[PDB]
């Protein structure tokens, strides 16, 4: 509606003046057909023919908007409309075409690159191409050109053409308010009227009032492209948007219209066509033979004088006439780029658009830059912008990169730093703040994250929307995305202190590492890819990364948020896992002892972590599973042991004799020093021996395993009122399991009691545990009763022998092959659970029908229940109970009689039997069979997953088994007293030379890696076979030119021999 | 429907049956045991809306022709020995 | 639905055509085979054009040291 009441339109109401025909008016109508003020004496109204077009015919169905508006009507009220109802956004460079309009043909390879160059350049800087509208010459290959975009582009070119209402066939048509009218793309030949072009996208249809003529719409498309270009570029560095003018062939105006864009504030370049004809080849002959611009000496003016008066038809002051508006235009020589056909001339429409409209800018290279930035035209930006000589202002390369990081352009940065833009001097605590509070770019999540750190800060709520998200907020949300004891380098004290006391101390030593959080943080995958390969502590970046974009995955989940966003971050978590055992593999092959050195070694810039740590707290379950961490593990798990022969046997004879504890090989003082926080031979031997994780491993078992048969000795063995030695060493083992389990429980990871209990018991372990140790103490407490008591305790202590008995499976995880036996087993519990439920039903079909056909006469009890399920459930285990499946009655051998129906009985126990010991049985074999395979893989790399886990859980507990664990408990309520009255890992503290060569390591493998990645997709079959085409491609079109000049050259010869 | 248009016209059937005095009421019982063996079979419909219990059960009525198959020669050979079996164990039997 | 939820339902089936059409042409003209046996086709026409161009070179330097005979 708003469209009817901002826009206007004109309809003829005149006197009629015949002229030449008496129906023809002077708006050409027809003289009972009615319904500028001189001789038509227009009115004015509001429009009502506006909304959308539905081209019916023409191959592809496209619609294009529509809207008639008076030629009169004011510039930014239909800019608003393009802008707010059309939904527009303001294009970063504008293109104007214009030409004859009768119509012409051209050369057709002159045709393919013409329109290729246009559909090229109107995608890749998101132009506006302005056309004629109708269907006629120029617009017409317009039109053919976007026909083939549409045949095999995803672009939509926004191609809004303006044409006089009066001409445009069919004008009833399109007549309605916001309503879609279809249109016919048949056009007759007899009618003089032309119908639109089809493949168009926008319609500015200017009525001035006649029908039948032009010029309705030379000024208002003037004004509405001036007042487009002082509309100011979103890059904000003083400057609009730039105005290209694109012509082929053309006629007597198009002169005319070249100065006009010539001689305006601003100027507008001009870019010719050649091969076309008309006035493009008689402009192309006066720019080659030119000169000094105006400086043209006789002959060739002459020479234009007659190909003015040939071509064109005119006489011969309409000839000077022209040559004097020719010459007026060649006094702006430098502004017309003449694209030629083949030659020299750029071999492409787009180049020379471009350039163009880089030295029609004319300002400095900042400017330029910028221009390209908007175009996101990184090729022409490298081929002319910095070409070699440009002067460059100081500080304007650095306001680029800002420029560039913003709005998302990879290779610009790339092309900025290989300039020379070095990160260390550009990142400072200011540019990156105002990083990570830029509005352009892709969408983000950053915002939810940092509204529930502030909530969870401070319980406010949703933020201002004029917040400033500083530094330090940035800094708990890795706090809260990280989890556990991570600290961002943001949330310590020495930031907190440079931020308040300023808001090369302000730049980063790292500038990597926070431009690879920021990419990560703001959803930016190409970014942080690129920033991923420069900088050092590649691998801690990467798991940095993983763990980063699996937990805002995560959050994002949770948050009921947009489903893809959250599959895009697990697909960049996969991403940069991938990366990141590619780098490993990578250490690997170059060097062992250096790769399990860069896995050990202490991040300082990461919460002085482990790049293992990292690993396990990605959950990366390929990282641990690799052999380098796999034999890092085992150098882990031998503590400060060689040994490495004959496993298991040593550490027994070790822990049983002691004198056999000196007579092993011990490794050296600083061979690999994995530490949590950083006679005498014999007791650093007896130490180092019985703190090594193998060792306190071993004797656990040995304990548990004389527990355990203590445990059997006092269940088997009748109890007295008192227990007995073993019973008392027992229940000690108990109380100090359940005393180390509490312990466990204190020494965890958060503060909020509640939160230690439930990651406590997130352990199925830990929970079967905790119920065992509370059964002991009620069955010890109901056994230290008198009867019948007693047998109660004895009841509960079988069952918990049960129990112990069961986790000797724990002890067994720790066999190579006995663990992932182990929880195989676990996954094919559920198939076996399955079975168990279709087995239950068929179980009480058959355990209900025979105990109601043989039982009539029962009265309600439990008895029922019991013999419902007791029989049919040992028939599968071989026992079919032969003595009662059919037994003789009713005769005399007196036996009782025949119960009615009790042949029913053997026979639905054939089908019972038949059904679950020959199907069921063998159907779940099938099952556990076919489903082997992936489970036996994946319980092999959970693990080598877990290895890790039970290899820190062994290292962080006592030295003592816990039946004497009492003595170590109380050294350290001793040790903490002490401390009051007065870390989770296992790092290495390299020096700082070590951790140069580390570095340097880590770059020469980051290298090898990605150009080792490079050699292999440029070795390929297929890079091969496709650029093997291409290259065929340009060697045919290439021949086919060769051939051609071939010809001339032959026919100039042959010419030449004649002559002489 | 057509194993519950059976199910019912037998549950009528043993109903008439065992509203009526003995021997009646026996057999009545007796088909109030064959409707709980169907009926028990019929949870298999309400588990058939389970993602993992479903294609379980229709998996099983695939395998069922297998078992038929088996069934067909396990009836050869077990009606071969039990055939040989009766009749050298027992020489001299009447017609029964 | 409505009417106006009818047309974007409609716009929206428009849009996964074109999109399904021309990634299959994409995925067509992008395989190994059809690469294969278009630059096979294109070196066909190649060779026997180089073969013409070769006799016209040939044709073209007797014709010139018949020029530089004469003069
Ligand atoms: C390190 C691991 C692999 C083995 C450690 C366990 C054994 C050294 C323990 C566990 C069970 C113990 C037995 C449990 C019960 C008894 C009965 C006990 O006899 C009595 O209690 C009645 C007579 C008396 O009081 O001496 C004599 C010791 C003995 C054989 C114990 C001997 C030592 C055993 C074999
Ligand atoms: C640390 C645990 C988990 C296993 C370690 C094994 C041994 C240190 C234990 C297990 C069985 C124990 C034996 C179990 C029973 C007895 C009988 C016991 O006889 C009496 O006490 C008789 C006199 C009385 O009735 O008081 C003397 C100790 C002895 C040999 C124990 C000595 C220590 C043994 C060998
Ligand atoms: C004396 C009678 C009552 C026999 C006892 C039968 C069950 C109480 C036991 C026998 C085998 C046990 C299972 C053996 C192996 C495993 C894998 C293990 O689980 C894991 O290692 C976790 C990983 C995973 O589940 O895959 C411990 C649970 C479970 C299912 C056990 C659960 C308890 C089970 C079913
Ligand atoms: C479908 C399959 C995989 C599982 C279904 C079988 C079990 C649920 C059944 C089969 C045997 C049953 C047991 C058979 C006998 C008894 C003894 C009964 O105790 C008595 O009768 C008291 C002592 C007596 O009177 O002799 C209590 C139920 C119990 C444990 C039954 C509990 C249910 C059991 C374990
Ligand atoms: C108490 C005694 C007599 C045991 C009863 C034995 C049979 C009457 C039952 C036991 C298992 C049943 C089968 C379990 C599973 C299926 C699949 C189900 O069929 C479907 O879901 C249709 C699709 C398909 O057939 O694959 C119902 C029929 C069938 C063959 C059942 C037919 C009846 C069976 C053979
Ligand atoms: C789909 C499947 C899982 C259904 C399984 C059903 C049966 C196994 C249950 C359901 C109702 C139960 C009955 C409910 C009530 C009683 C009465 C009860 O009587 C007494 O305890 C005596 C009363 C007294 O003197 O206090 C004996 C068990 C019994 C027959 C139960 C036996 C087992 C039944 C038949
Ligand atoms: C669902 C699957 C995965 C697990 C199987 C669960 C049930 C089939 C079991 C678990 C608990 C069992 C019940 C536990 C205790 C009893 C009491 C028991 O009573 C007697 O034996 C009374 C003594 C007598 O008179 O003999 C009869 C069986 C019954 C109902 C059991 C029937 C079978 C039950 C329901
Ligand atoms: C090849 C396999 C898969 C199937 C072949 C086996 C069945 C067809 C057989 C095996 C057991 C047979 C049953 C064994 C015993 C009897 C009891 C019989 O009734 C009596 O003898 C009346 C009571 C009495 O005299 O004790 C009726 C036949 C029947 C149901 C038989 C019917 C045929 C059955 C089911
Ligand atoms: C290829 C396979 C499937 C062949 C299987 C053949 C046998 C299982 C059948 C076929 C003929 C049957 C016999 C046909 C006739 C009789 C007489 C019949 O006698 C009576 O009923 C008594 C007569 C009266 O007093 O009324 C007893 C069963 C019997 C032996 C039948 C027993 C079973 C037989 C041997």
């Amino acid at each position: 509606s708003w469209i009817e009441r901002a826009f206007y339109k004109r309809e003829c109401v005149h006197i009629i003046p015949s002229t030449k025909d008496p129906h023809r008016c002077c708006c050409g109508r027809l003289i009972g057909q009615h319904v500028w003020s001189i001789s038509k004496h227009t009115q004015l109204s509001p429009t009502d023919a506006f909304g959308t077009i539905e081209f019916q015919g023409g191959g592809h169905s496209n619609k294009a908007m529509y809207v008639r508006v008076s030629f009169d009507t004011k510039p930014d009220l239909l800019l608003h409309l393009m802008t707010k109802e059309w939904q527009l956004e303001l294009p970063k460079l504008l293109i104007s075409v214009h030409g004859g309009l009768q119509n012409f043909e051209l050369q057709p390879k002159l045709k393919q690159v013409f329109g290729k160059g246009l559909i090229k350049a109107a995608m890749t800087t998101g132009a506006w191409i302005f056309t004629g509208g109708v269907n006629t010459g120029v617009i017409r290959h317009v039109g053919d050109a976007l026909k083939d975009h549409a045949s095999k582009s995803r672009g939509k070119i926004c191609t809004i053409g303006i044409a006089p209402w009066g001409i445009v066939e069919n004008q009833e048509d399109l007549i309605g308010r916001d309503v879609v009218r279809p249109y016919q793309t048949m056009s007759n030949p007899m009618s003089k009227l032309t119908v639109l072009n089809s493949m168009h996208s926008h319609f500015i249809l200017a009525d001035n009032g006649t029908t039948g003529k032009y010029g309705a719409e030379v000024k208002l498309r003037r004004q509405l492209e001036k007042h487009i270009s002082l509309q100011k570029i979103n890059t904000r560095i003083g400057q609009g948007v730039p105005v290209v003018a694109l012509i082929v062939e053309g006629g007597p105006n198009v002169i005319s219209i070249v100065l006009e864009y010539l001689r305006d504030t601003p100027p507008v370049p001009v870019v010719v066509c050649d091969g076309s004809g008309r006035a493009s080849d008689i402009l192309a002959f006066g720019h080659k033979y030119s000169e000094e611009g105006g400086l043209i000496n006789e002959s060739l003016r002459d020479q234009l004088l007659v190909t003015i008066q040939k071509t064109f038809t005119y006489t011969r002051t309409q000839a000077q006439h022209l040559f004097i508006i020719l010459m007026e235009c060649m006094k702006k020589k430098e502004l017309i780029t003449v694209f030629r056909m083949g030659s020299e001339g750029h071999q492409d429409i787009d180049l020379a658009i471009l350039t163009a409209l880089l030295k029609g800018a004319n300002a400095s290279a900042p400017d330029q830059l910028s221009l390209a930035l908007a175009w996101n035209r990184v090729d022409i930006a490298r081929s002319q912008i910095f070409i070699y000589g440009q002067q460059w202002p100081v500080g304007s390369l650095e306001q680029a990169m800002l420029d560039a990081l913003v709005l998302d352009r990879v290779d610009f940065v790339k092309l900025l730093i290989e300039n020379g833009v070095s990160m260390h001097r550009f990142l400072t605590i200011s540019r990156l703040e105002e990083l990570y509070n830029t509005r352009h770019g892709p969408s983000n999540t950053l915002y939810h994250l940092v509204r529930d750190v502030k909530k969870r800060e401070y319980p406010k709520g949703n933020l201002p929307p004029d917040y400033r998200i500083s530094l330090i907020d940035i800094g708990l949300v890795i706090e809260y995305l990280m989890g556990g004891a991570y600290r961002c380098n943001y949330t310590r004290k020495r930031f907190r202190t440079l931020y308040h006391n300023l808001f090369e101390i302000n730049h980063f030593p790292f500038p990597f590492h926070e431009l690879m959080v920021w990419a990560v943080l703001m959803k930016r995958q190409k970014m942080a890819l690129f920033f991923w390969q420069h900088g050092e502590e590649a691998m801690a970046k990467a798991l940095v990364a993983c763990k980063l974009c699996k937990a805002m995955a995560h959050e994002a989940s949770e948050n009921d948020m947009v489903d893809d966003i959250s599959q895009e971050l697990n697909h960049n978590s996969r991403d940069f896992g991938q990366l990141a055992v590619e780098l490993l593999d990578q250490s690997y092959k170059q060097d062992e002892q250096l790769a399990m050195k860069l896995l050990t070694y202490e991040l300082k810039n990461w919460s002085n972590a482990t790049c293992l740590q990292l690993a396990v707290a990605a959950k990366h379950r390929d990282f641990i599973a690799h052999t380098c961490s796999q034999m890092l593990l085992t150098d882990m798990w031998m503590g400060r042991l060689r040994m490495r022969k004959n496993s298991g046997l040593k550490v027994i004879l070790g822990i049983l004799l002691p004198p056999s504890i000196l007579s092993l090989e011990f490794k050296n003082k600083d061979d690999m020093p994995y530490m949590t926080q950083a006679l005498i031979p014999l007791g650093r031997k007896i130490y180092e021996f019985y703190n090594a994780p193998i060792v306190k491993f071993w004797f656990y078992t040995l304990a548990y395993i004389g527990y355990l048969m203590l445990f059997n000795y006092i269940v088997l063995v009748k109890m007295e009122r008192w227990p007995s030695t073993q019973e008392w060493i027992v229940i000690s083992y108990i109380f100090t399991l359940g005393i180390e389990k509490m312990r466990e429980i204190l020494m965890s990871e958060p503060g909020k009691l509640l939160q230690k209990v439930k990651v406590w018991l997130q352990e199925y372990w830990n929970v079967t545990d905790l119920i065992a140790i509370l059964l002991f103490s009620v069955g010890m407490i109901l056994r230290l009763q008198d009867q019948p008591f007693r047998s109660d305790g004895r009841v509960i202590y079988c069952v918990n022998i049960i129990y112990w008995y069961i986790r000797l499976l724990d002890i067994f995880g720790v066999n190579k092959y006995l663990g992932p036996y182990v929880m195989m087993i676990g996954k094919m519990m559920i198939d076996m659970m399955y079975f168990v439920i279709i087995m239950l039903v068929v179980l009480m079909s058959f355990g209900v029908a025979r105990q109601a056909i043989l039982f009539p006469n029962e009265e309600p009890s439990w008895k029922l229940a019991k013999n419902i399920f007791y029989m049919p459930y040992w028939m599968i285990y071989g026992e079919v109970f032969a003595d009662q499946i059919d037994p003789p009655c009713g005769q005399n051998e007196q036996l009782p009689p025949c119960k009615t129906g009790a042949w029913i009985v053997p026979a639905i126990m054939a089908c019972y039997l038949l059904v679950a010991n020959i199907l069921l049985v063998n159907l779940l074999i099938a099952v556990f069979n076919n489903t082997f395979f992936e489970v036996k893989s994946i319980s092999n790399q959970v693990w080598k997953f877990q290895r890790y886990q039970l290899i820190m859980t062994f290292h962080e507990r006592p030295v003592l088994p816990p039946p004497l664990i009492i003595f170590s408990h109380m050294t350290m309520i001793f040790q903490h007293l002490c401390c009051r009255w007065r870390d989770y890992g296992l790092k290495l503290f390299i020096t700082d030379d070590e951790l140069k060569k580390v570095h340097d390591f880590e770059e020469q493998c980051i290298e090898e890696y990605f150009r080792e990645k490079d050699d292999r997709f440029n070795s390929s079959n297929d890079e091969r076979i496709r650029v093997t085409s291409e290259r065929v491609e340009n060697m045919s079109m290439r021949l086919e030119e060769v051939n051609e000049r071939e010809h001339s050259m032959k026919a100039s010869l042959q010419t030449v021999d004649i002559r002489l």
